[PDB]
């Protein structure tokens, strides 16, 4: 599609069988979800945005489906206060910013 | 333009008669950038982001040229990792997301 601004760009992600809403941000390096369980193995991290920083779990290899469009790559799950896509699944789905 | 993400989608800014650069946030309901001398009054602000919440100088009705595009609005003033423009500029410059 093509999402204009006027609001919040929200989708329909699913992810560990789960079906949520998320926020396609391009300002974010990663994708970080709010506390859910994932299969296979986690590994700590401290990721930083506005406010400082927090402690997530990284999860690789993990496939979600955003919009209807699949892609793969490392999930964190922590205190987020919204489900975030990042740079790193927005570029498997092909999404670009055009002015 | 059409900005793929493989990268972080920083643009150069000129706000105040200086370049500086920031990052295309469409995960960003407003504008933040780092502490600069602006002109006008400023009204207080609290914005969120993944790691908790700041305080912000709001200033609005600046002029402010974005990848070449010029746009005048609102402008938060905080401690920020890097020069975010947000939604209430992005659509000033006719920007979308596309996949
Ligand atoms: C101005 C607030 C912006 C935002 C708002 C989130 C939000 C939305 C709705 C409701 C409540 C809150 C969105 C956003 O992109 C980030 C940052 C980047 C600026 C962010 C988001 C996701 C992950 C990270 N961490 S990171 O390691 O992937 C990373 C670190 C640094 C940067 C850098 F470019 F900003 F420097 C980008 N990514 C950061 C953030 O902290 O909050
Ligand atoms: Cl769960
Ligand atoms: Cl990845
Ligand atoms: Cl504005
Ligand atoms: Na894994």
């Amino acid at each position: 599609p093509q999402i204009t601004l006027w609001k919040r760009p929200l989708v329909t992600i699913k992810i560990g069988g789960q079906l949520k809403e998320a926020l396609l941000d391009t300002g974010a390096d990663d994708t970080v979800i709010e506390e859910m369980s994932l299969p296979g193995r986690w590994k700590p991290k401290m990721i930083g945005g506005i406010g400082g920083f927090i402690k997530v779990r990284q999860y690789d290899q993990i496939i979600i489906e955003i919009a209807g469009h699949k892609a793969i790559g490392t999930v964190l799950v922590g205190p987020t206060p919204v489900n975030i896509i990042g740079r790193n699944l927005l570029t498997q789905i092909g999404a670009t910013l055009n002015f």
